[PDB]
């Protein structure tokens, strides 16, 4: 299969419900590159607008390059700059365990893409493991986001004027990581992708959620079954028998007002001092780096 004249679709290496994920080679300039493919069937896709929203982020530490946009067919087509695994696949490697000092090392890069991405007037509203990759080569210590699918503007461009606190919202992202406010369908701001960032890093932890693997035919149903579990489950219960740190985090983001700007340096030095407390190098040595 090939994309126009330049590129080579090879076989697919995601399966995102937005569009399917390519391994693929720029021909002309003689470089691996990842295709994602979106099908138009009514008169607002979203790969246009999510290209769109890359291009305003580039030159960002961890945010991938796109080479292309345009149509083939019935076909939207991204070409983006190739990457690693994703930390989901990489814990998977791991057997679902990770030290203290490969989540602490994650932490802090994945504080700084978030706040790089809020810099942009932009939140992200699906921060999960899947959607955290490390970088190929010489960016192979790099931590990169994607997938702007669900991104929008929380701020204006021009005025930095927050967006209106409103409520009732559509329950669109992955329920697991989801914060407390959008489960109440309250409007996402900077506060939201920070503590979704935090049951994140307590997944690695613990190797799993206590609210994780609930059957439901809807996403709705998804939602209002881990609520349950989520908001009856203490910060302090939760993260007990771990660094009281990931306590501070999740009790800090969840203390934000609606309109509120992150301290995303406290955040990150909290971990930090964790870090050099326990007698660890920045060495950038991951778990996954030591496989022989
Ligand atoms: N540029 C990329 N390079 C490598 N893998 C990618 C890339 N973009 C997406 N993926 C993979 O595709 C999966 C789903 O992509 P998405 O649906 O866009 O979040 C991710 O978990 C990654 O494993």
């Amino acid at each position: 299969l090939r994309v126009g004249n330049r590129y080579r679709l090879g076989r697919k290496i995601g399966s995102g419900s937005f569009g399917d994920i390519y391994l693929g080679t720029d021909i002309a300039a003689g470089e691996e590159v990842a295709i994602k493919l979106e099908c138009v069937k009514t008169k607002h896709p979203q790969l246009h607008i999510e290209s769109k929203i890359y291009k305003m982020m580039q030159g960002g530490v961890g945010i991938p390059t796109i080479r292309w946009c345009g149509a083939e067919g019935d076909y939207n087509v991204m070409v983006m700059e190739l990457l690693g695994p994703s930390l989901e696949d990489l814990f998977n490697f791991c057997s679902r365990k990770f030290s203290l000092k490969t989540v602490l090392l994650l932490a802090d890069q994945m504080i700084s893409r978030i706040e790089y991405i809020h810099s942009k007037n932009f939140i992200h509203r699906d921060v999960k493991p899947d959607n955290f990759l490390m970088g190929l080569g010489k960016k192979g210590n790099l931590v990169y986001i994607i997938d702007f699918g669900l991104a929008k503007k929380y701020r204006d461009a021009r005025t930095h004027q927050h967006i209106p606190y409103r409520e009732n919202k559509n329950l669109t992202g992955t329920a697991r990581y989801a914060s407390i406010n959008t489960h109440l369908g309250i409007e996402q701001s900077r506060r939201d992708d920070l503590e979704s960032l935090g049951y994140v890093l307590m997944y690695f932890n613990l190797g799993s959620l206590p609210w994780q693997g609930l059957k439901a035919a809807t996403k709705r149903q998804k939602y209002e079954r881990i609520s349950e579990k989520k908001m009856s489950t203490p910060i302090e219960v939760l993260c007990k028998g771990y660094p009281s740190e990931f306590a501070t985090y999740l009790n800090f983001c969840r203390s934000l007002r609606f309109d509120d700007k992150p301290d995303y340096s406290y955040l990150r030095q909290l971990f930090r001092n964790l870090f050099h407390r326990q007698g660890f190098s920045y060495d950038y040595v991951f778990d996954w780096n030591m496989l022989k």
